């Protein structure tokens, strides 16, 4: 009878609501579980959002004082690369902050300054090594290594072809 | 002299300070907004860490109810295979759980309970085919796509060759 279709082992269990009951019980511990889940990725946006938001604000009230200091600039005269470098080696390695607002500034605002720099050194050794159509190369050799040196050490973020 | 070698356009700014000052300014900007970063990844690690200390746990004390139910199980009776599936389907794509203790736990508690439910019905088909010795299909066929579909519902964790 039902007493008896009940009874394993001196309890009254039956072994198909011990599990039925086994399994309403993992339904909500997976629940619970992803609910806890859905929480901290929840709230690792919202800090993330903010802080994102918090770094591209800050950058700009500092933009205007590198604007600044770029105009305070006598032309073609690049003690200013060394800003570039720090802030650009920053940038590109910033899952956040990479080709953000700030990032695209940085650029524009170095990407003539940087081709007025190689054009005007390309210049230089392309006049060099067409002194020798005149009448009457260890120096010059330098010249290239520097703008290698110095073009590889900018990590551009583009695709950069003239 | 100094006063000139510092006049720009009305104002005492040495443009090599309006830079020299931009630069420790960014230098001051980055380390804060990098602090920032490094805040936000280590608290997401500290509630990461301990929310799956704290699913790994909870689902220990729920493994002995579930331990316990598959004892008060009749041997050989699949009606257990729903709970496996609830809870592999959520484990697996889990990053924080899958493979953890207790997917494991459920894993070696139910090997057994599948190899010895295949090996049972592979045994049921091998017969049935082997019925054309003695002297004197369509049934026959629904039981390899009883097995096929639920060995791919299975969805197992490891590879398990046999
Ligand atoms: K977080």
């Amino acid at each position: 009878g039902p007493l008896g279709s009940m009874e394993n082992v001196g309890r009254l269990i039956t072994p198909a609501k011990k599990l039925e009951d086994t399994i309403r019980l993992a339904e909500l511990v997976i629940e619970v579980l992803q609910q806890n889940e859905e929480h901290h990725a929840e709230a690792f946006a919202w800090w993330s959002d903010l802080m994102v938001e918090h770094a591209e604000t800050f950058l700009s009230l500092f933009a205007v004082d590198m604007d600044a200091a770029l105009e305070v600039q006598p032309p073609d005269t690049w003690d200013s690369f060394p800003l570039f470098q720090l802030l650009n080696d920053f940038l590109r390695t910033d899952y956040n902050l990479c080709n953000g607002k700030f990032h695209k500034h940085l650029q524009d605002l170095f990407a003539p300054l940087v081709v007025r720099y190689v054009d005007l050194m390309e210049s230089s050794i392309a006049q060099s090594i067409h002194r020798g159509f005149e009448r009457e190369s260890e120096d010059l050799f330098w010249k290239l290594d520097a703008l290698q040196t110095f073009i590889r050490d900018l990590h551009w973020p583009e695709e950069e072809f003239g």
